């Protein structure tokens, strides 16, 4: 049995039933706090090595650091249950050996849910959707896998993939497979172009793109392969390392958004 996952704003996240009209932006202004919420529904008797959230967000959504929240069945979780690391951008939030203790093993489903906001800020276009996109990555090997995070193109319309993978130790190996990813919009959602790495090669490169639109490349999924989003440095680069974890694919929800008119 799969774990279950929905994001959406708060009092809407609804794995089973995912709300209906999510697709729609709501209409928001200029500094506005923004509340989210992600909500995992796990199995009973899972034997998960790793249970880890990683979100991150298109930049008209200033993540507002110090406002994640997180519990088990509406149990807020003790410090020492889990791992947060914030950043501008997002976060991730792992569950350590004592969090995964409670959520493991249990004789019923157990819903996680996760709790923050974010502020609409003034890097924001009117009419142009902000958005974020969140995964799961868990499996019963510890997994390495996280969430993309999106970039802008350089100044030319270029955006570089740069690939690499290695072993479950982080132990440099060849190329495991050949390995496909959609170029998605990251504030609309939309794939804008499909792009395909050979075994022979750690670079592909799309043309064309707009200068001030975020993308991400989202790789889908290669069979024992997890997928490590390296954090942004530079316009037109993203680079990804895939890790041999030998785990399912990861959870990713669909994604609300916002958006501001003149």
């Amino acid at each position: 049995a799969k774990p279950k996952i929905d994001k959406d704003f708060k009092g809407k996240a609804n794995p089973d039933t995912p709300r209906v009209d999510k697709d729609t932006p709501v209409n928001h202004q200029v500094g506005d706090v923004v509340e989210y919420e992600i909500v995992t529904k796990i199995p009973a008797l899972a034997n998960y090595a790793t249970a880890n959230w990683s979100d991150r967000m298109t930049e008209g959504l200033a993540f507002n650091k110090g406002t994640v929240k997180v519990t088990v069945d509406d149990v807020a979780l003790e410090a020492g249950d889990y791992a947060l690391t914030e950043v501008a951008t997002g976060f991730d939030l792992k569950l350590t050996d004592a969090g995964l203790a409670k959520v493991n093993d249990q004789n019923a489903e157990k819903t996680v849910k996760i709790t923050y906001s974010a502020t609409l800020n003034d890097k924001a276009i009117v009419e142009v959707p902000e958005s974020n996109d969140v995964t799961f990555n868990y499996g019963n090997n510890p997994d390495h896998g996280n969430t993309p995070k999106p970039n802008k193109p350089n100044e030319n319309g270029d955006l570089t993939l740069t690939k690499t993978w290695v072993d479950a130790t982080g132990a440099p190996i060849p190329a495991g497979a050949e390995a496909t990813f959609d170029l998605v919009n990251a504030q609309a959602g939309k794939v804008v172009q499909t792009v395909t790495l050979t075994t022979d090669k750690n670079t592909v490169t799309v043309n064309g793109l707009d200068k001030n639109t975020e993308y991400k490349f989202v790789e889908r999924s290669i069979k024992g392969y997890s997928a490590d989003y390296q954090e942004i440095t530079t316009a037109g680069e993203i680079a990804v390392k895939n890790w041999k974890d030998e785990n399912p694919k990861p959870l990713d929800p669909t994604e609300p958004k916002v958006v501001t008119y003149g």
